[PDB]
């Protein structure tokens, strides 16, 4: 059987949120807790997308969906709130997976042509022909 | 057959960049001018995007493939540069569709866990009793 924890492992759990995660102990304790006030959608959000991070790809689709049934979805039985940014962006990627793969990266390129490409074309000769026409 | 573009409409184009894009003989001459300086892979990058946006949903694991060979895969032929952020965001994507899905949730969820479930745990009877006995 386990061993009691140590006074100092106890402690350093409240050295900081990493601290309690890491250690299982800690980990189960923390959600204890918020279980015990109703309180724990958050944390287990959290832990259900770092157990998407490890599952086969196969399986994604269907575990993509089930998160978003869980805590995300029109009633979902453990809904959380988010920031409308990042709700945007979930359902956007559950409703249309694999649609918004280029989007950070898109709004990159867009900001850079708007600097460089686009200024660069409003001067050039062939746009001043077209002014004339 | 077409006729030239009015002064009037050439003009509008230097409203924006989003003027010269959503007119067709606008996003022609901006392409072209860009293709005389040997410039135009962020344009082709973003206009690619936009396309993929309308694909219809079969399509588009194959349509993110073709995207990641021609823009941003290792010798692509119209390789493009991205910030890190963008470009690990998109490889992520790329690579294993689906599974970061939840990234940007998440992140919000851990930075809140951090300001509201955590320091609720550690100032609770439950964590304080344990370092008392
Ligand atoms: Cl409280």
């Amino acid at each position: 059987s386990m061993k009691e924890p140590s006074q100092q492992r106890v402690k350093r759990w409240g050295f900081g949120m990493d601290e309690a995660l890491k250690d299982p102990v800690g980990r189960e304790q923390f959600l204890k807790f918020l279980e015990s006030e109703f309180s724990s959608e958050n944390l287990r959000f959290w832990l259900a997308v770092e157990d998407l991070k490890k599952r086969p790809i196969k399986e994604v689709p269907s575990r993509v969906q089930e998160i978003w049934q869980e805590f995300l979805a029109p009633g979902a039985p453990s809904a959380i709130n988010l920031d409308s940014k990042s709700y945007d962006k979930t359902t956007h990627n559950v409703k249309e997976p694999g649609r918004y793969t280029f989007e950070d990266a898109q709004e990159h390129i867009y900001k850079l042509m708007k600097s460089d490409s686009y200024p660069r074309f409003i001067r050039s000769s062939a746009y001043q022909e077209l002014l004339q026409a």
